[PDB]
């Protein structure tokens, strides 16, 4: 039945963001996409069915969805429209998501902290923190 990844399951809404514009600059997102993406207030819906985890993000800007098995690489289309190769693992209760494309890498960590789901994104020393709460 239960799995430790079950504390991520649910419907989550973005409540705060820090330095996301600069993170997007470092990833290579252009001006217009940064402005519109930075405005959005996505909801993230996280579900598990057997070994498959699904993370859906719905917003006024873009909708994105990934389904994956921990430790098994997959192809992802990001919200900013990169085509990346991704691997997601669980390390000490933290979901660690690495995206690789064009010789570049970014890492997105998702952790449960109190009643929050905290998303920490890093690229070449630039970090952003985005905090989600239950919807
Ligand atoms: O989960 C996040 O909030 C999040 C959201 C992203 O894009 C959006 C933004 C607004 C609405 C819908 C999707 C995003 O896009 C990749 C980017 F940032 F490179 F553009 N990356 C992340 C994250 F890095 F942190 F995972």
């Amino acid at each position: 039945g239960s799995h430790m990844c079950d504390a991520f399951v649910g419907t989550w809404k973005l409540v705060s963001s820090e330095n996301f514009d600069d993170y997007m600059k470092e990833v290579g997102v252009g001006f217009a996409t940064r402005k519109v993406a930075g405005m959005a207030k996505p909801n993230m819906i996280i579900s598990v069915n057997g070994d498959v985890i699904t993370i859906k993000s719905e917003s006024t800007f873009k909708n994105t969805e990934i389904s994956f098995i921990l430790g098994q690489e997959f192809d992802e289309v990001t919200a900013d429209d990169r085509k990346v190769k991704s691997t997601i693992t669980l390390d000490g209760g933290v979901l660690v998501h690495v995206q690789k494309w064009d010789g570049k890498s970014t890492t997105i960590k998702r952790k449960r902290e109190d009643d929050k789901l905290v998303v920490e994104c890093v690229m070449k020393g630039v970090t952003s923190t985005r905090v989600y709460e239950r919807a």
